[PDB]
RNA sequence: AGGAGAU
C-alpha cells in the first residue's frame, strides 16, 4: 500500500467516488455502482478512517 | 479522512 496526502475534499485535488477516474465524476462513470475502497489500502472493508496501516503510517495527531 | 464535486 501506498500514496500521498489527501483529506475528505471535493471536486478537483480527488477523483471519481465511483471508480477512481478522473476524466469523469461518480454521476458520470462508465461502469456500474462500485464500492468505495480504503483511500489508503483500497480494502472495501474498512475506510481509510479506520484503515488498520494508517495507524502506524500517518495516524497523525490533529483532525 | 468517507462519499456526490469545497470541503
Ligand atoms: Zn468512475
Ligand atoms: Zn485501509
Amino acid at each position: 500500500p501506498k500514496g500521498k496526502s489527501m483529506q475528505k475534499r471535493r471536486s478537483k485535488g480527488d477523483r471519481c467516488y465511483n471508480c477512481g477516474g478522473l476524466d469523469h465524476h461518480a454521476k458520470e462513470c462508465k461502469l456500474p455502482p462500485q464500492p468505495k475502497k480504503c483511500h489508503f489500502c483500497q480494502s472495501i472493508s474498512h475506510m481509510v478512517a479506520s484503515c488498520p496501516l494508517k495507524a502506524q503510517q500517518g495516524p497523525s495527531a490533529q483532525g
